[PDB]
């Protein structure tokens, strides 16, 4: 049975698009794309609904071929039933998320860096890129990468 996995963070503009296009980059690569049916991602506020991903997540996915299109959207509490992972980024993601959560709905609430092998390799909290320079976007790439690969090599 395919699975259908959200990425949600607050703004859906920054690590939550990064993240959905990544994780779809390495499903193909991994010639997996049979076993999934949705990944998307979102963000818990509107404030970039209907909007492209910052320039910054763009020129990073852009400078490692990665495809990227996307248009911010808002969590909704379908969303809980509608899919088998809704994967935050940081701890208050997590919070917000575990706080809208209607109890007995399928979706399992986690931080991606629960994928985290603990090897130091990368470290298991994508910070928020927003405030800083295109070095962070590219330090959550090699985070989103990573755990991207482990989570297909540990849940399917
Ligand atoms: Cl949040």
């Amino acid at each position: 049975p395919k699975i259908s996995v959200a990425f949600i963070a607050l703004g859906n503009f920054c690590r939550s698009p990064m993240a959905e296009a990544i994780f779809k980059h390495e499903v193909e690569k991994a010639n997996l794309e049979n076993r999934f049916n949705k990944i998307d991602s979102f963000g818990t506020s509107n404030y970039h609904v209907g909007e492209s991903p910052d320039h910054r997540t763009v020129s990073i996915c852009k400078q490692h071929g990665v495809k990227i299109n996307h248009k911010g959207k808002q969590i909704k509490t379908k969303h809980f039933d509608e899919y088998d992972y809704i994967i935050g980024m940081d701890e208050s993601n997590i919070n917000n998320l575990k706080k809208i959560q209607p109890e007995g709905s399928k979706a399992k609430v986690c931080l991606f860096g629960d994928w985290n092998t603990n090897d130091g390799t990368v470290q298991t909290i994508i910070e928020d890129p927003w405030y800083g320079d295109i070095q962070d976007f590219e330090y959550n790439f090699k985070q989103i990468t990573y755990f991207s690969k482990q989570f297909l090599k540990k849940e399917l």
